[PDB]
């Protein structure tokens, strides 16, 4: 390869200073845009949880913006997420993209907020082709550690969703993983 | 291969229900056994690190035993680890090996008890032959994520130490692992 850019949803490059909603590719109850929601079991100060709507006929997702390493967006690069919002004085940390602790009930890591950039933590995304249709989120937590063996020594698995208290609750997962779509706003 | 077996110090094959101590190479200043220590900023009631001591010329390492998914040891396999004492009525859950949540001050994730047995979670580790003399630890935690492309689809990292408040605390670690031995009691 050469580096392979990401995607707009109307063909153009995606910009490090543009803000887009993550849209999934499926019509109907079976779509819904991501979005910042309150964590039903969090005692943090600030909405910090990654949920997506059950249906796409209701609200617009939360607007996001990418940090890559640098200096462009490309395919399969660690790169931070962060929604792209005003917040109160209080909750102006709750806006980075993070990945949690293991959560024993779900057997898996959430997506929450309260990350940092440019850091070798819990806040390194990837972006890549999906499979079926479109893209993918990857979450390589723990880049600060070695995986043996494994490709570039890291860990990455898939993003999708979990079930929480009824809503939508982005995670890790093995199997159907989101399917998404970038528009610009 | 077939499945090689973890040996004794003295060469016998390791006893799902014989206890040992983990004892390291060095010699000196440069070696000291693995016991179970009171984490300097833990909030738990009782001791629930895993350290290892400072010169082999003072106590004995905390003896502990070893549960394959079954029926014997063998190297390269998941497996979980139990220091293997009396304990208040309190405690009797604060002895199986555990790696816990990523650290930010250390960058890596330090061993603790608190773990269970038999499940995909936070509790599985690996013994193999080290690269210098003897044996290594290894920590596959997140059993029950696929780790992409990865060997056996699993997250690996080598078993070592980093210094919190000057005693020796075990941990994941990148170079320098830590080459143990086993010594039955």
């Amino acid at each position: 390869p050469l580096p392979k850019p990401v995607l707009d949803t109307n063909g153009k490059e995606l910009n490090p200073d543009s803000s887009y909603r993550i849209i999934s590719i499926g019509r109907g109850a079976l779509g819904g845009d991501v979005y910042l929601g309150k964590s039903p079991n969090s005692d943090a100060p600030c909405p910090d949880g990654v949920f997506r709507y059950n249906s796409d006929v209701g609200p617009s997702g939360t607007p996001v913006r990418f940090i890559p390493l640098s200096t462009n967006i490309f395919e399969d690069q660690l790169l931070n997420i962060q929604f792209n919002i005003p917040t109160v004085k209080l909750c102006v940390s709750y806006t980075i993209w993070k990945v949690g602790n293991l959560n024993a009930y779900f057997r898996t890591m959430l997506l929450e907020t309260g990350g940092t950039i440019g850091q070798a933590d819990n806040s390194y995304f990837k972006i890549v082709k999906s499979s079926k249709i479109g893209y993918n989120l990857l979450s390589c937590p723990f880049t600060s550690i070695i995986c043996l063996r494994c490709p570039e020594d890291q860990f990455c698995a898939k993003v999708g969703v979990v079930i929480q208290n009824g809503k939508r609750r982005l995670a890790l997962v093995n199997k159907n993983p989101l399917d998404v779509l970038f528009q610009e706003v």
